[PDB]
């Protein structure tokens, strides 16, 4: 079967050294396995994957230092077409297809390092911010290799 596989490779931690939470160790680089997808799931434009699920966790928070915490994510735009899809790495590549990036809204975010995800309402403490990645076709899929990378930044208010 024609399938894309591959998996979406994220990096991140607070915009600033003195934050009102830390980045947890194990969100400040991770990866997430996409899946394999048959390119007859990928056949055309505005085709989506099954989204998968990325948390950020927060740890140590003090809600008198901040609130409300949401991240943003930079990556390679696809094309100019598609703000909020990622760019497949080149290593045998699929084409025709990105990677999205959700936030718990279900919104896809666009990837230029300036758009924030929805706030979160932070307690004291641990606080959880999950996202999903997916693939996104951008046209009729080709099989093979589909990686993405981004990177993200935590921001408070």
């Amino acid at each position: 079967a024609n399938v894309v596989e591959g998996k979406f490779h994220v990096t991140g931690g607070n915009v600033t050294t003195a934050a009102a939470c830390a980045v947890d160790a194990g969100s400040v680089d991770q990866t997430v396995q996409l899946g394999q997808v048959r390119t007859a799931s990928l056949a055309q434009e505005g085709a989506t994957s099954s989204a998968v699920g990325f948390n950020i966790q927060l740890n140590d928070c003090d809600t008198n230092v901040a609130s409300k915490a949401a991240v943003a994510f930079l990556g390679t735009a696809i094309d100019a077409g598609h703000t909020n899809v990622l760019a497949l790495q080149s290593s045998g590549s699929a084409t025709n297809v990105g990677v999205q990036i959700l936030d718990r809204t279900g919104a896809a975010l666009t990837l230029d390092g300036a758009t924030f995800s929805s706030e979160t309402t932070l307690n004291n403490g641990t606080n959880t911010i999950p996202f999903q990645a997916r693939y996104f076709a951008t046209g009729a899929a080709t099989p093979g290799a589909a990686n993405a990378d981004a990177t993200f930044k935590v921001q408070y208010q």
